[PDB]
């Protein structure tokens, strides 16, 4: 419960972190949400295995 | 294995990058795959972008 | 034409990856427009190779 | 030691992520420390969340 | 006396930096002023050697 | 030659930290270089500086 400043480029590699083999997805378009949520607000580590492949 | 585990976090980084709004999948996975490709040799932005969406 | 947060260290590292062998030039004073810009707003590849050596 | 260099570089960012309000402290020092660990065999968030306070 | 955008994690890569062999903490709770004070205004490294260990 | 290529990522990065408002011009090409240098062993933040503006 304390914002992380996952914006941009990060968000991309805590996805990275997070799936490990899965590998993951980036879909500005589809993810506008979660995009604005890691950065300016908090997002749970559990909430991005939701884009894990 | 570490070494190509640092280098996949500076690609998604990159495909962050080039990809833009397009976004991409990211399969370690893939056969023939970037990390193949990419962890082996320098890749080009125009090489990575073959990558995106 | 979507934001990629391109802000601080992240406009030094795409100036990197766009410009390869020639390198680039980082100079806070004479580049705070592009700087502004790439952070909060869009900036292309294309035009970020202006910076390029 | 160039290699460990940048490789603690990742770490620490990693630990920043699964760390979250815990923070940590950073002791590329440590006996049997994190870069031992995880500069040699890649560490999962799992792995790397024992460093976290 | 230029902001760096030393946000989230770039915080921890700069102590990371500084601090060498010593390493550092990262404590978001205790660290809240620095935390926002390099991320959106002004931070020296001399100040940052606070925070090694 | 990867590893040299993120290497320099690293370096650039270092680059924007430790140069502040006064910037740096990136050339891997540089004769006695700094990824001759800095990729080869450790630079402190106080050899970094020499290639700053
Ligand atoms: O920009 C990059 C990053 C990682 C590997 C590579 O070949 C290119
Ligand atoms: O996420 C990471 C980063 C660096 C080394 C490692 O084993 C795992
Ligand atoms: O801070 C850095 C980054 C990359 C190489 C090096 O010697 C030092
Ligand atoms: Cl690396
Ligand atoms: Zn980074
Ligand atoms: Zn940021
Ligand atoms: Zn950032
Ligand atoms: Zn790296």
């Amino acid at each position: 419960f304390v914002n992380q400043h996952l914006c941009g480029s990060h968000l991309v590699e805590a996805l990275y972190l997070v799936c490990g083999e899965r590998g993951f997805f980036y879909t500005p378009k589809a993810m506008k949400g979660i995009v604005e949520q890691c950065c300016t607000s908090i997002c749970s580590l559990y909430q991005l295995e939701n884009y894990c492949n």
